[PDB]
């Protein structure tokens, strides 16, 4: 039983302040299952590594790990390692990538939560890459699948959620949320649920 | 003083086994009043009757695509779109040819959660997505509270269309991954996060 060999980076898909890393697991687990992945990254030139741990089962199902806290139009070096019952294995070779220039924000992530009533719902906003400049506000569109769209809801950048009230009981609804900054509007995140 | 819309234009078609994603641009001229719906029409090579389906405009606009369903695997089709507004249906787009993929693993399932009134439970309805051209035999469900270890995989019996998560931790965030599996294999995982009260 030994620590895993090094995983290898397939490709990196960077945005403005974050990057998506696709990788292949180590060819030798070492005897015991891979528990976590550790990513190290820093701007080319810097001498201090930034790091983040990622759950292995999650990385396998998602198919990637996302690095955050980067700056626009900047060249970065990233590397990975795997942790098993024995410890951290060999670090991979570093892969270099350049983040996108300042642009429209990425789609935000939506997380449902029980609202004030059964015919209600709290849609939490899991903030995503803002594109390099502060998001100015969130645009929200929603409707019951059976009827017409409700007027658009505008939320300030500070908002951590959006509340949809007075909904029909046990009916299906769909929600779209757009994050907009100075550069433009992001793609729409869509969320479907049943009250 | 308004007029029906001009014709939409199909950029490209990304097909699967029994469905296809149609990427298109909205009509250049709306005509004067907001486009309300899009009408998609498709006909398999050889067949003579055009199948059709209405799609909500706003919905389609936000995703950039309309999804045609009920197609046969390994089959060549022709598809076209038209827009409807206050004045009526506009010009039909040119027809676009595409061929569905052969039978394979299912595409990631669609997840529709129904928050539990008890504040610590949830019903995840499995909305029908492309099955790859072969019936889904089992839905595999992996879930955990972001603060904890994964719970054992829950394999649902063929036929089931939902999974119920109860007795959940309070004030906790949960991630759920659902895999559709048929004769040819497992789909990539569909997922979503939710929070207990």
């Amino acid at each position: 039983a030994d620590t895993p060999s090094s995983p290898s980076i397939d490709q990196v898909e960077p945005y403005s302040s974050t990057a998506q890393v696709q990788f292949d697991e180590p060819e030798a687990t070492g005897g015991v299952p891979i528990l976590k992945y550790k990513a190290e990254w820093r701007a080319v030139g810097e001498e201090v590594w930034h790091s983040k741990w990622y759950d292995a089962k999650e990385a396998s199902m998602e198919g990637i790990v996302t690095i955050v806290g980067l700056k626009p139009e900047t060249t970065y070096a990233v590397r990975l390692a795997a942790l098993n019952g024995k410890g951290l294995g060999e670090i991979s070779a570093a892969s270099e990538f350049k983040t996108q220039p300042v642009r429209e924000p990425s789609a935000p992530k939506l997380e449902g939560q029980m609202g004030e009533d059964g015919n209600s719902i709290k849609v939490n906003l899991i903030k995503q890459d803002d594109g390099g400049s502060p998001i100015r506000h969130y645009l929200v569109r929603y409707r019951a699948l059976s009827s017409e769209w409700k007027p658009e809801i505008r939320l300030p950048s500070g908002s951590d959620h959006v509340m949809l009230k007075s909904l029909d009981w046990n009916a299906e609804y769909e929600v779209y949320v757009v994050a907009e900054n100075q550069q433009g509007k992001s793609k729409a995140a869509h969320f479907v649920f049943r009250t």
